[PDB]
């Protein structure tokens, strides 16, 4: 794992049965927990749903881990790891996502599948009334020899208020790696620039691991 | 539009825990008797490493006997057809999202199905294939925001006894505006009647009848 | 131990959003016909500031017609009786936890009921009293760790149309060892047949029949 | 209204799986440091047949260190006080509903607490008393319909390793009109400091600090 790495990805998926595809390129510093990328809609544009539901699917290797917390993700390379996630929104909209992450030289390669269902037509997702994800705190922990990650967060809405979502992620390293203890990863994901119909999106994330209070 | 004897043709593309597969099927049924059967063949991703039972309820409420006093949303929706979306949340956290776009070509219904399941534990009854069958169930149907919803929480019986629960949440969307029904129910019973060892071939049956529950 | 005509006496103590209340009731029913009725009167905490409908399904599966081919967990449990626990999760986050300890004195069932609901929003149908009635329902009963479980998703019809859903999760506990049944169903239909303006007095009815689903009905 | 050192007096009445109990406690804390401690005494229903840990987070966000840039909903609410309601939904189906009416008498906060837990399985970690402690947690507070909400998904560490998860959903209600805060967080760490064999006596501690997340 080098101080400066690259990212290459393609997402294929569907929302309420309507398919789309997105590709991206970016860069980041795994030891600083920061990353950025440019995403382009390749199929299914203009997307008829809020782009925000996709952003957290677009790699916990980009998280600053302190010395005293075992780093599952940086350990998993060069072989890599995969993850599966269900994102259950409070109005019944559900998104299932998978990412198979490999490494080629200094570039991480993502193979992503995304499938969302049951988003109501008048809801904030289909009507594109989301502003941004709030900062969040993920709760990791081991179960049956694999790493799990839970984070219940929310999207701020146009006229104020919040639209909640529960994340449940399973992380699976390619090879056996040292498993960590119960810890946290704080997140802050932001869309810094985009064109009108989100065909082009510049996305950033900042993430740091910690163990909660005393600090 | 609906004939007493119809045919079914389908293809499902999907993935379970990130591992892709594909299944095609042909079948037949009687929409007015609420009965149907089909033969399914795994075309890609075999041998399937998960319990086939998680697929079966994705493999058409037009095959449901509707009484006269209950509006039939599904038979009304043809020849144009309808689509549906469904989330299947299992009690151990495994979740399956599925969609079906149903069209009609002559006397044959055509299904375009996508199926995506995640977070099934390796030690669980799905990945370990220790499910026996779905129990009979009762779906609850109601209108919300101009479309028809269907909720049913049911369970799979397990090898050594016991049950593995799952909550279904389906949204039915007719392609044309049709008359919306009142709150009602649909009883179900789905069964795998035959299959080879690795479920490459599966003969699947379903019986369904609509009703209004216990009277006032 | 169970006669064709039995009587009912109960007292419920509870709270909704921290506001306590108490209700007592008397009634009668036919256990083998799955029918019952009762008169309930608010004794404390009136006038109730929440929709009465959230209480009704807490106000006894012994009042359900069981066919001969389905094992009756509840009629077996008497004269000793049984208890049950339930959580009712409404789709807007309102949660009600309830318990009922059911005893028998002669031909009268005695209920000791606790009811606690929290997180009902002020603008919701419960606090705004916008519920009409429970729809008919189909409960699912199955065994887990030697006790009988009962799950039912149902809904309340609302005053301007639409439905307000709720998930029931009930655990039934016989006081003595009884024969456990297989996976089966119980159809329900509960109705408020009469009530005064502030629901100080309520006449409540329930009809329930067990079955094994399709084929048949 | 809030001084650097305050006292705590409380009584909890409740039931778990239909079995009633009652607990009273006295304690003290520093609201501006986000720290508190208390001694609790089982008065009725002892010896408690369930894991004491399910009660501890019910035994006051006034004891949370709020930075200057984040509006303090709780310190504003006194001397009139505030109340809160909570449902705690454990991953095996055990559900606990709790309420606390918090008043102020001089320098002492007074809690009137009700606690009701249901559907805890006999073979589960609660009824088998296999919990070790709550992990540290991060609560998220946000406004909905003019009142303050608090959500936290956390877990209890267990006896042979592993974790037993629980989702908290809290509604905070000030008795008078106060300034509402923006979306923010409160980190928690609750610990039983000492206890006797059957938990009839328990010394409990909590440390809490509010923050706005990354970066900090």
């Amino acid at each position: 794992i080098k101080p400066d790495m690259k990212i290459k990805l393609r997402m294929e998926g569907a929302v309420n049965g309507h398919p789309f595809a997105i590709e991206g390129v970016g860069l980041g510093k795994p030891f600083e927990g920061k990353q950025s990328m440019d995403l382009k809609v390749k199929e299914g544009g203009p997307l008829p749903f809020a782009y925000d539901i996709l952003t957290t699917v677009f790699n916990r290797v980009f998280a600053k881990y302190p010395e005293n917390i075992v780093d599952y993700f940086k350990q998993s390379f060069p072989e890599g790891y995969s993850w599966e996630r269900s994102m259950n929104y409070e109005d019944g909209g559900i998104c299932n996502a998978t990412n198979d992450i490999t490494l080629d030289g200094d570039c991480y390669i993502y193979e992503i599948r995304f499938d969302g269902v049951n988003f109501p037509a008048n809801g904030p997702v289909m009507q594109k009334r989301t502003v941004k994800w709030e900062p969040s705190t993920e709760k990791l922990y081991v179960r049956d020899g694999v790493l799990k990650g839970d984070v219940n967060t929310a999207l701020s809405l146009e006229g104020g208020g919040h639209y909640r979502c529960d994340f449940k992620t399973t992380y699976k390293a390619k090879k056996v790696v040292q498993l960590p203890d119960y810890h946290f990863v704080d997140h802050h994901i932001e869309i810094k620039s985009h064109d009108k119909d989100y065909s082009n999106v510049n996305l950033h994330e900042h993430a740091e691991a910690h163990s909660g209070l005393p600090r």
